[PDB]
């Protein structure tokens, strides 16, 4: 089963006790070593990880557990393709050498860049495939609201997607999803992912 970079992990501790929670019993139900959140270039279980997202959330009634641990996340959970995307021209560049080197963070993440005369802006379209696994719900979210964090980091602090899309129907509060991610946020649709103008791909980091 594929592997996934631990720092996605990254809160995880933090996030449970804001919860009132306990989070050793989950690590050791989804066969997380504990202690691997703050060991760099340790890899953990995408399925387990992405299992735990969805216990955590279903049994401490926190429909917005992925939103909320990106908090303590951002670009760098990404490590060495962080720096590669930090090195490029254009906010366009950082985010397509994330997709091309997403295989790095974990083999089980696809991101295609599109472009097409026929509709607007750049889409980013995210894929979560792994054998096996429910639909990675919390996880999807817990991406998102990772790359509006990106977009920031690389596109400047009032840097924002135009849209964001998710394939499942809304879980979380209106505010909860404004919160993280800003604009535009479509759900129950057939692509996950989201967009930027032009304007802003085409912005020096
Ligand atoms: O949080 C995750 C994965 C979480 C999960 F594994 F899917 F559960 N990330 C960070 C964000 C992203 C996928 C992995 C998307 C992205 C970008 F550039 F599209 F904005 N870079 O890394």
């Amino acid at each position: 089963g594929s592997l996934i970079r631990a720092t996605n992990l990254w809160g995880y501790t933090d996030l449970m006790r804001e919860l009132g929670a306990d989070p050793l019993p989950f690590l050791r139900r989804f066969d997380i070593p504990p202690g691997i959140e703050h060991q760099e270039d340790a890899f953990m279980s995408l399925a387990g990880f992405v299992r735990m997202l969805e216990a955590s959330a279903a049994e401490l009634d926190c429909p917005d557990f992925g939103l909320r641990l990106a908090r303590w996340q951002g670009l760098g959970i990404l490590g060495p393709v962080a720096v590669i995307a930090r090195n490029a021209a254009t906010l366009f560049g950082g985010l397509e050498a994330i997709g091309r080197y997403l295989y790095v963070h974990s083999p089980a993440l696809t991101l295609t860049v599109s472009s097409t005369t026929a509709r607007s802006n750049v889409r980013f379209g995210y894929e979560v495939t792994e054998p096996g696994i429910p639909y990675p719900l919390q996880g999807y979210e817990l991406s998102m609201a990772n790359a509006a964090r990106m977009i920031r980091l690389l596109g400047g602090p009032q840097a924002r997607a135009r849209v964001f899309s998710f394939r499942h129907a809304q879980l979380g509060t209106d505010a909860a999803y404004r919160e993280a991610l800003g604009c535009t946020v479509r759900f129950g649709r057939t692509w996950c992912g989201f967009e930027v103008d032009h304007r802003l791909a085409g912005r020096p980091i």
